């Protein structure tokens, strides 16, 4: 089970599926091998009746698309669909919040409220809405309001993305007309050129992409904003994550998916009805994190996190998940059929995702409270009905120090400069106790072994002392496997970055150091690590394409994780992918993205699916930034 | 050549394009077999790095996809995407018309202007906005502003659905959650919902579709509306259509792509051009339209249509097209590389859709009158190049009378009864002298000989007493086939039918009848069709799934196809696709679209490849509307 993945309590799990005739995402996988060589080079297209198009890699024909797309056409059309795919979720994501803070404070919806109104100042300031003599949810209506308008056209650019870069940066992108005009706007507009004798050609149409992702990154941003209002902007937290995180005497609960609106919820009310699921026979409510939504509720509440993106369907196979509530993006549908082998009751709550065999309880924020009981109420009934019934949850679990929001990450710098937080750190990147920063992002991919490219390339990267911060189920994968355990430094950290995190952790009182990577929170929280090398950036007083920063999507999987990627290389990082997106099948395509975008941005793509070997390019891509600030490395 | 278009003027150019080495869309078609099966049946998904996913549609694995997509999750899914898309590219098209009209009465476009003042009036009425004692410029910035105000969410749904349907139809729609919220925001919704581990229900997934294609109508109905104001709405009028339409001593510059914007002042600077013109030895500029801009301006102004759709490579082939002018939509990007064969000037003009090797020239409604004669002058460059140059033109074109919009309709028919002029048009339906009405919409299909589907059809309806209607390709292709030349009505047409179309034209002036077909217009225009079938629907106090009214998409090739299919299913029409949309690889969404739509929206699609055959279900479609209403058939 080691080829398959490399955490243990997976391998556990995927035995006991084995056993019990429970086909997994890797057993689909299997099946489906070999995969399509025209899907996975990009060279097929579909975007028309007179279709399928394919166009062979090598050799003869077809050659071109009937209509005349050519290669570099129909694999820019595709990867731009991609990213309108990603931004549309991420923009969805935080459409809802915006809708939530609007009615929370129009008196529509009392189970949500300002809860981080230093935040919602803060944003209003950065917005250039008026604070002075006004109301907290007057102003939270106009931050909404604004939230709102972004994601069409009007007569200023999308503020989530002119507001949150340098203006240097904004004035780069503008110049080659990357500024998106209105986050929906440029979805449509994306799903528009794409479509059959539209835009044909593929600098034209990249850059559209580029710009589509610059939406994306504004639906993120405006999602960590949103949750951060109405939820509480994250700060340091211990807890844990793995399998054993479930507690066989307890009613498990796992929290699937991504919007906070819906999660935090189902924690606070949960801790209300301990006395019921009580009882029922077991302990108390156990709600444990799936995904990002779990990544949520771990940064905000320290709610332990059970397992991330591949591996999902694990959870189920203990036998002791009682319910799986689930809002959308990134849940694989498999779940409601393997709930009936399981017992897990399986709940869907938004409108537009919906599992054909899974229990659908409508939420509505107006009634949140209300549906959360209606929820939980099916999960301890489930509960009871597993009576006896044994399970297996690993006994396998790590500790997780986690919680950086970006505020928090400036507070525990302060401790060793008070009014030049940023100060402390960019000496030691100065004097190379810090070579750079790597941000992880983005899923795991059952082709690639889960969680062996987070931890190799990780590995490397602390060892020549980087800077290492993740989201999503990037961050998942190393906290399953012991990188935000502060007691993993010794073995993990080289002595500068060692020396660095000790000396951070000991003025925050640690008696110890921050853990070896900074748990930055939710895919949409990658918006927390722009806010981070924008600071930094303006610090500096030098683009982000200057500084010794990078990422790597080194698992990628989702349509959002390919935006992310995308809007990665546009803000002007080197951004390493560890899969391969459907671009092999144009040369001139993948020179773009690899190589001439550079000159554009200053971000590029690094392909390389190798991890020892994208640990080595990333390296060397921090080290040139590096040489090019005039430092040693 | 007969195989590849039933067209004889197609079929002159295919010959020599061949004898000429010069590769067509037939020829890419040709290279392409066998297409993929798993493309045609809609079993394969790209919708994150996992894949290529496939599903046979019969025998062992692969049966599912890796993230556990069943076959009826991917093929909605795949359906929903290409309704989002055409969606897309009919809003993106009312959207420019839209900062069209505000710029023009905002003093900002002095080439453009309000042109028809009754329908700003009434479309100001339809919308609730106030005109009594408003200026003109008042009013069309406040209809440009709803417009506008229809792509995002806002405190009223959309208008251009929800003011344009009968109130007893949009009570259906919206009991089934059917009504979109905004344009922009359901493309975006459909994009997220079909997005990896999100909507995996069918039923649920189609319901989005269905909602998403009210978003497109909604477009199409708001390009209509908008490009009437600004460039007039159609009134009855006489010229000609196919490659005949050329002249080797003119200047020939097609009009293709979609938007009026552009080509109706292509139109009024050609004729100021043409001096300058006939001193670079031209008689003048002769402006030929392809596609549906040429639609646009054949309805407005007469201009004759040279070809549509899949034989558009050919109007180049003559040898005698001196300039192809661009927007976007349905321009095969073949006709770039065509361009260096036979000194066409291919010139795109909008910065979302350009094609590798084509000129560009800016187009900006403020420079219109400027960016039109820089454009003509290239043309005029390329005239001059090929002097003494023989040209093959095709001596083959029809009459063509046009300019049916439903305000066209409704007047003619005023002729027969002044104050209840649907009247008449219901008392033949009533007497069986018009069985019913069909309308064609939509493209060629490589996968069809050229308009043989469009013609069979026809023919087989018109001597069964149908009233057809048409617009788009479908318009295109009757067109160059005699259908809209009166001459034919003994012909083509049953003897109640004639009568009607005789009594028609002979109070309308003519001393003969109108048409055999009555074109409607450009594919945005099927929202004449829908004016003119919810006005019969209100008058009959009915709703439209009642009415003995059926479109067919007997080519259809464009996602904006499926989209208008969609939609025209949606509003209760039995709907005709007479290509296999990639639905077949999935029973239950099979059933779903041609079977239990049926109780939700009372429309269905009717999926036949054989057009005898789908004729005589068409018919039986109608004939079943007829004894609903009690009527004989
Ligand atoms: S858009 Fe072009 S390449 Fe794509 S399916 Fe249609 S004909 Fe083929
Ligand atoms: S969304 Fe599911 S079916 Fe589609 S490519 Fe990804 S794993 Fe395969
Ligand atoms: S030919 Fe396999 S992805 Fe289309
Ligand atoms: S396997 Fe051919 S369309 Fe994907
Ligand atoms: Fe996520
Ligand atoms: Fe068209």
């Amino acid at each position: 089970q080691n080829l398959k993945s490399t955490d243990r309590a997976v391998q556990q799990m995927l035995d006991k599926a084995k056993r019990e005739g429970i086909q997994t995402v890797w057993d689909r996988y299997e099946a489906m091998k070999p995969q399509c060589g025209f899907g996975e080079t990009g060279l097929c297209c579909r975007h028309c009746l007179q279709g399928p198009c394919r166009i062979n890699p090598f050799g003869d024909e077809p050659k071109v698309g009937i209509c005349g797309a050519t290669a570099e056409v129909i694999v820019a059309r595709g990867l731009d669909r991609s990213i309108a795919a990603g931004a549309a979720g991420h923009s969805g994501h935080a459409k809802h919040l915006a809708h939530t803070l609007k009615k929370a404070v129009q008196g529509k919806a009392a189970s949500y409220m300002i809860k981080d109104r230093t935040k919602l100042h803060s944003i209003a300031k950065r917005l250039g809405i008026p604070t002075e003599g006004q109301k907290d949810e007057d102003i939270a209506l106009e931050v909404a309001k604004a939230a709102l308008a972004d994601f069409h056209e009007k007569d200023t650019p999308v503020l989530w993305v002119t507001t949150v870069l340098p203006p240097s940066r904004v004035k780069v992108l503008s110049a080659h007309g990357l500024i998106p005009a209105g986050i929906d706007h440029e979805i449509a507009e994306i799903m528009h050129r794409t479509s059959m004798g539209c835009d044909a050609d593929a600098q034209n149409l990249l850059l559209g992409g580029l710009r589509c992702s610059l939406a994306d990154l504004a639906g993120c941003y405006m999602g960590t904003d949103l949750a951060d209002i109405l939820f509480g902007t994250p700060a340091p937290v211990v807890t844990e994550s793995n399998l054993g995180v479930l507690k066989a005497d307890a009613v498990n609960v796992a929290v699937h998916g991504h919007n906070p609106v819906l999660s935090d919820i189902i924690v606070s009310v949960s801790k209300e009805m301990e006395n019921e699921a009580r009882a029922a026979g077991a302990t108390g409510i156990n709600v444990v994190g799936i995904c990002c939504t779990g990544n949520e509720v771990l940064m905000r509440h320290g709610i332990p996190a059970c397992t991330h993106s591949v591996s999902q369907e694990m959870a189920m196979i203990t036998g002791a998940l009682d319910a799986m509530i689930l809002d959308y993006q990134c849940i694989q549908p498999s779940v409601a059929t393997i709930a009936e082998c399981t017992g897990t009751t399986v709940i869907t709550t938004m409108e537009m995702s919906k599992i054909t065999g899974a229990t659908h309880v409508n939420f509505a924020e107006e009634a949140a409270v209300e549906n959360a009981k209606q929820i939980l109420r099916l999960a301890i009934d489930t509960f009871k009905r597993r009576k006896g019934k044994p399970v297996e949850i690993p006994n396998i679990k790590t500790k997780v120090v986690a919680g950086f929001s970006t505020e928090a990450i400036i507070n525990a710098l302060s401790k060793l400069n008070a009014n030049d937080p940023l100060k402390p750190l960019i000496d030691n990147v100065v004097n190379g106790n810090i070579r750079g920063v790597c941000l992880f992002a983005g899923c795991n991919n059952v082709k690639v072994p889960q969680d062996q490219n987070f931890t190799t390339i990780a590995r490397k990267l602390l060892k020549q002392n980087v800077l290492v911060v993740a989201t999503g189920c990037g961050a998942g994968a190393l906290m399953r496997h012991g990188f935000m355990d502060p007691a993993n430094v010794d073995e993990l950290c080289g002595d500068g970055l060692k020396a660095v995190l000790t000396a951070i952790g000991e003025a925050n009182g640690l008696g110890g150091p921050l853990p070896p990577v900074l748990h930055m929170g939710s895919c949409v929280d990658n918006s927390r690590a722009v806010a981070l090398v924008a600071a930094l950036a303006n610090r500096l007083g030098v683009d982000l394409d200057r500084l010794p920063v990078v990422a790597s999507a080194a698992e990628a999987m989702h349509e959002k994780a390919v935006a992310i990627g995308t809007w990665a290389v546009t803000i002007g990082l080197p951004t390493h992918i560890g899969v391969l997106p459907p671009i092999t099948g144009s040369l001139p395509v993948t020179q773009i993205l690899t190589s001439s975008v550079k000159d554009i941005t200053g971000g590029y793509f690094i392909v390389e699916l190798d991890p020892e070997t994208a640990a080595d390019k990333l390296l060397a891509a921090i080290n040139e930034r590096r040489a090019g600030l005039g430092l040693p490395w």
